């Protein structure tokens, strides 16, 4: 298991524009297109992202391409953030994958706000972090996904994904 397979499982793969759990237009492997309610705005952001007139549909390769870009951006966002990087560098490989998933999902600012959990993770207080991480809107809105990520930070193993 790795970050890619992990996110492919949590996000799924959809070749046509769809709405995510918050109702925003998305495509591929969780590639958010726009927060706007306008489908045309979404079609325009998609065409710009792909480089062609897609008419709201892309191929598997195009999806995987956007996915690679998005994972890369997520890692880079963590490294660039002064509140995230030190935590991230303190973690083992498995746990780092969990941090990437969260950022991919809610953004760097979003994760940078889990101050208290950040500190517990840095201190390697796994069970405590786990409990604090569940006290969030993220967990109440996508509890199955949040449980899998939480267990991963908790245990340092990929068990929740097997
Ligand atoms: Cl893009
Ligand atoms: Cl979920
Ligand atoms: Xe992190
Ligand atoms: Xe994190
Ligand atoms: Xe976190």
């Amino acid at each position: 298991m790795n970050i890619f397979e992990m996110l492919r499982i949590d996000e799924g793969l959809r070749l046509k524009i769809y709405k995510d759990t918050e109702g925003y237009y998305t495509i591929g492997i969780g590639h958010l297109l726009t927060k706007s309610p306008s489908l045309n705005a979404a079609k325009s952001e998609l065409d710009k992202a792909i480089g062609r007139n897609t008419n709201g549909v892309i191929t598997k390769d195009e999806a995987e391409k956007l996915f690679n870009q998005d994972v890369d951006a997520a890692v880079r966002g963590i490294l660039r953030n002064a509140k995230l990087k030190p935590v991230y560098d303190s973690l083992d490989a498995v746990r780092r994958a969990a941090a990437i998933n969260m950022v991919f999902q809610m953004g760097e600012t979003g994760v940078a706000g889990f101050t208290n959990s950040l500190r517990m993770l840095q201190q390697k207080r796994w069970d405590e972090a786990a409990v604090n991480l569940a006290k969030s809107r993220w967990y109440n809105q996508t509890p199955n996904r949040a449980k899998r990520v939480i267990t991963t930070f908790r245990t340092g193993t990929w068990d929740a994904y097997k």
